[PDB]
């Protein structure tokens, strides 16, 4: 699914992400606008075999399970598959004992270099949230 802009916002604010560990709603849609242009079935390739996977483009080195990342962990007690679905709940989940692993959302470099510091309210403007 290609989700709207106001169609996401509303999404992930249902789903508690909006504030989560200090981190406002157009922080979450500028991350997944850059991650995935708003398409829940992206995926992406890392050089050290690990794969990428959904809105927001979580890791199967620590967080998922996708059986094919050897000597890896499944933190997040999943398949990477869930990832996908026009249901974003396994994502949403997920995200959350991430940004609590020390790192907070520096753990996306996506973010780091394309949404912190900038006026990432413009992705909420105009919605009806
Ligand atoms: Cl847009
Ligand atoms: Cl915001
Ligand atoms: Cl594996
Ligand atoms: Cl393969
Ligand atoms: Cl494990
Ligand atoms: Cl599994
Ligand atoms: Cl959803
Ligand atoms: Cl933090
Ligand atoms: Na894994």
């Amino acid at each position: 699914k290609v989700f709207g802009r106001c169609e996401l916002a509303a999404a992930m604010k249902r789903h508690g992400l909006d504030n989560y560990r200090g981190y406002s709603l157009g922080n979450w849609v500028c991350a997944a606008k850059f991650e995935s242009n708003f398409n829940t079935q992206a995926t992406n390739r890392n050089t050290d075999g690990s794969t990428d996977y959904g809105i927001l483009q979580i890791n199967s080195r620590w967080w998922c399970n996708d059986g094919r990342t050897p000597g890896s962990r499944n933190l997040c007690n999943i398949p990477c598959s869930a990832l996908l679905s026009s249901d974003i709940t396994a994502s949403v989940n997920c995200a959350k004992k991430i940004v609590s692993d020390g790192n907070g959302m520096n753990a996306w470099v996506a973010w780091r270099n394309r949404c912190k510091g900038t006026d990432v309210q413009a992705w909420i403007r105009g919605c009806r949230l």
